[PDB]
């Protein structure tokens, strides 16, 4: 089997993307995050508290013939960025692109943090890390797609992310016509729950390519790209004007500039991001001082190839018993 879905950015900024999933009998459909950095499947639902709803599309189990209430069953989860949701389990048929998978656990939410309550674009999140990092308890599960797995035409799924534009993430299929060239596969670490991989090195503009090993997680759920801070501050160096900004939380720049393009090395192959992919626009509305898109990874604890790397690629998420990391230029 196969599945392919088109992914929406939530804003004008590509913030985040969301891809409608079907699920439940029948179809309740719900725009989800699908999140490489995370493991849980969770959704706004009826049992979400009613103050911490607001506008999201929430899933009923009550409403769905093939809900079935996973007893005993509760999750929890705390992301790096300090946003929080938990609540209780159904399994259910789900399907996303036409891919379905029956007794899939849906997590549903009793209660979130208030950055999801706020974003009413987003309801709720597809984890596609490893599944060693679910958090049900006392008894953990699955991810759509290890579930999905055994029936794919091959193990894997890629994102292909939009610049300002949909894009599509496509389970058990590599759409050939999506990339330009040859996609260059690199090796993965499993052992803490992520994509993780080591990127050989980085240039920023048409500057010299500087080798040096960058271990990190391939992140669809992140938007920014957090790298060491040598590389971060190499990268706003080239820009007039820019600087880091405590009060901000990190390097701004005039919004007059034309930012400088920055390429990521994958084995011998060279990723590059247009320097617009790097603009996240004013700090505040009216503002002539924009947020960057490369961002110091000192305070997280790992870099993080979120969005604004990976949307410059076709990422192949290669779930084989060994699993690896494909990227092409598109
Ligand atoms: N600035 C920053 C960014 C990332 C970070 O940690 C990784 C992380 C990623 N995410 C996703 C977005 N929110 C829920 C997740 O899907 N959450 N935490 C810590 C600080
Ligand atoms: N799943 C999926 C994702 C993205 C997609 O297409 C995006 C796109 C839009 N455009 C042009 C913009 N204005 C004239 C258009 O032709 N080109 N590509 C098609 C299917």
């Amino acid at each position: 089997s196969t599945g392919s879905a088109t992914t929406t950015p939530i804003d004008s900024l590509d913030d985040a993307y969301i891809t409608p999933v079907q699920i439940g009998t029948p179809a309740q459909t719900l725009n989800l995050d699908f999140d490489t950095g995370s493991s849980d499947l969770w959704v706004f639902s009826s049992e979400t508290t009613a103050s911490e709803v607001d506008g999201q599309t929430i899933y009923t189990p009550s409403k769905s013939t093939t809900a079935k209430l996973l007893s005993g069953a509760t999750w929890s989860i705390s992301y790096g960025d300090g946003s929080s949701s938990s609540g209780d389990v159904y399994t259910d048929t789900v399907s996303v692109g036409g891919l379905t998978v029956t007794g899939q656990a849906v997590e549903s939410a009793k209660k979130v943090s208030s950055s999801f309550t706020e974003d009413s674009t987003i309801d709720g999140l597809l984890g596609l890390a490893f599944s060693t990092l679910n958090t049900v308890s006392p008894t953990q599960q699955k991810t759509f797609f290890d579930n999905a797995k055994a029936s794919l035409d091959s193990p894997v799924f890629t994102a292909d992310l939009g610049y300002h534009a949909p894009g599509t993430y496509n389970f058990g299929f590599i759409d050939t016509t999506a990339y330009t060239g040859s996609i260059t596969y690199t090796a993965v670490s499993t052992k803490q729950g992520f994509w993780e991989w080591t990127s050989t090195g980085y240039a920023v503009g048409s500057g010299t390519f500087k080798s040096t090993s960058i271990d990190g997680i391939a992140d669809t759920g992140t938007t920014l790209l957090y790298l060491p801070a040598t590389v971060v501050s190499a990268y706003w160096a080239q820009v007039s004007g820019a600087k880091s900004s405590s009060s901000v939380g990190g390097y701004v720049f005039p919004c007059s500039a034309t930012l400088p393009s920055f390429t990521f090395g994958v084995g011998s192959a060279r990723i590059v991001i247009p320097g617009d992919y790097i603009d996240f626009g004013p700090i505040s509305t009216g503002s002539s001082s924009c947020f960057g898109g490369i961002q110091s990874s000192a305070g997280i604890g790992i870099n993080i190839f979120g969005d604004v790397a990976l949307k410059a690629a076709f990422v192949v998420f290669n779930g084989a018993t060994t699993p690896t990391l494909g990227f092409a230029s598109k």
